[PDB]
């Protein structure tokens, strides 16, 4: 009979580290843009500095 309150805690918890996780992802992928955009300024730098 207490396998309710088992499921409900359960059901709950797993929303949870799901919403963790998740932002946990869009972290990384936050950080992998930010280093992209990074590297693509130095590189579009690069190009222009020959017209200087």
């Amino acid at each position: 009979r207490g396998r309710s309150a088992s499921n409900e805690f359960l059901n709950i918890w797993g929303g949870q580290y799901n919403h963790t996780v998740q932002t946990l992802f869009a972290l990384f992928k936050k950080l992998k843009l930010h280093n992209a955009m990074r590297l693509i300024k130095d590189y579009v730098s690069e190009d222009l500095h020959k017209y200087i």
